[PDB]
């Protein structure tokens, strides 16, 4: 989860 959308930025 957290780490998932962290990788978008």
């Amino acid at each position: 989860l957290a780490a998932w959308l962290a990788q978008a930025l």
